[PDB]
């Protein structure tokens, strides 16, 4: 009765063999320092639960990014902070440099290392075959590291990957939707951003894992090597799954759904239709041939699969023939 259970193939019991203080973020005590050390310079934007500023560390004058939290659930704040502190110093993980409060207004804020980013709609067109393989390997390091530390990012997308192209420096950012992996846990599927949602999220399969980040990465990789942003462009969560099925086909979807005994919402049977599995070559053309290779396509193919257990892990990925020219 109910969905078939599932476990992560890798780093399954990493939180289980650690003490509660590592993953029990609700018992985390947060110390808020003084924000006077930083001077707001420019509104960058208005992230989901925050406003974000370029700031300046008055003391050393080094550049910084300040995320001023809207009033959010104390619980989520502690999660993000605890996750950031556990992953700090890890490869290509953004550094939580400080946690502070404005003395007068009391609004909490997280302060991060600054990356001199090129917007991904300017950057991605510039990128060569070598570039894409390099930066994908940098992302993979961040995801292997963070999966090994018991954590799923759950919001992998071009917006959360900061690239200083001059310095070939990449940072995986915004850990606000990240969560700790506990095998057996039935999680909230209202995560990631639409275009990067894995089919497990869309069919409401809750016992998901690190392999969610591997789907999202694939979506990014497809958009990059094919020059089509976003790759899967759905008008909502239901239609998102239709956009995937028009590429991966309907037969492997229904076989995935039956295998896990997933109860498909009735909205799907009207819209899903019947679609064959398309070859990845169908997407290759004169303007992107130079970024595609047999290896690129094989790597992509082993990321973008319905069955999350069958996707490459981030370690398996880093060993793929696609990365040989970089490693
Ligand atoms: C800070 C965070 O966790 N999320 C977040 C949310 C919105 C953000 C940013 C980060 C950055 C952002 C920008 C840069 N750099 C660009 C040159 C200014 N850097 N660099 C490091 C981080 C971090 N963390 C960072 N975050 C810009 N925006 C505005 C996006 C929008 O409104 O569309
Ligand atoms: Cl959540």
């Amino acid at each position: 009765s109910g969905p078939v259970p599932s476990r992560a193939r890798v780093y399954t019991d990493v939180n289980t063999h650690r003490p509660r203080e590592y993953w029990d973020y609700e018992s985390h005590v947060v110390e808020w320092g003084n924000q006077d050390d930083y001077q707001l310079v420019r509104k960058l934007g208005r992230g989901k639960y925050s406003e974000v500023f370029e700031a300046i560390n008055i003391t050393n004058n080094e550049k910084v990014v300040v995320k001023i939290l809207k009033p959010v659930k104390k619980k989520k704040i502690k999660r993000e902070i605890k996750i950031l502190e556990n992953l700090r110093g890890g490869p290509n993980i953004i550094t939580l440099a400080d946690i502070v409060k404005d003395p007068v207004s009391r609004t909490p804020a997280l302060v991060f290392e600054h990356v001199n980013n090129t917007d991904f709609k300017q950057l991605y067109q510039t990128l060569t075959d070598y570039d894409i393989r390099f930066y994908m390997y940098e992302i993979l390091k961040a995801l292997d590291y963070c999966h090994s530390m018991g954590i799923m990012h759950r919001d992998v997308k071009p917006h959360n990957v900061m690239i200083d192209h001059e310095h070939r420096k990449l940072r995986l950012i915004d850990w606000g939707l990240a969560e700790f992996y506990h095998p057996g846990q039935e999680y909230n599927v209202r995560v990631a951003s639409r275009y990067f949602k894995g089919p497990e999220l869309l069919v409401d399969y809750q016992m998901y894992d690190y392999s969610l980040d591997m789907w999202s990465l694939g979506c990014m990789l497809a958009s990059m090597i094919f020059r089509k942003e976003p790759f899967f462009h759905g008008h909502d969560n239901y239609d998102q799954l239709v956009r995937i099925a028009k590429v991966l086909g309907t037969e492997d979807l229904y076989d995935y759904i039956d295998k896990y005994n997933i109860e498909l919402d009735p909205r799907f049977n009207d819209i899903l239709g019947r679609h064959s599995r398309k070859r990845w070559e169908r997407f290759v053309h004169s303007e992107n041939q130079h970024l595609v290779s047999p290896e690129a396509l094989d790597f992509l193919d082993k990321l973008l699969r319905y069955d999350h257990q069958s996707r490459l892990t981030a370690r398996e990925a880093m060993e793929h023939p696609y990365f040989y020219t970089v490693v």
